[PDB]
């Protein structure tokens, strides 16, 4: 408890943000 749960679920969020960018924003 005490803010959990959703900052883990972020973690993941970046992961995506990141992953489709520098290869999907690279190959235009």
């Amino acid at each position: 408890s005490g803010n959990y749960v959703l900052d883990l679920i972020y973690s993941l969020h970046k992961q995506i943000n990141r992953g489709l960018k520098k290869i999907v924003l690279g190959w235009a």
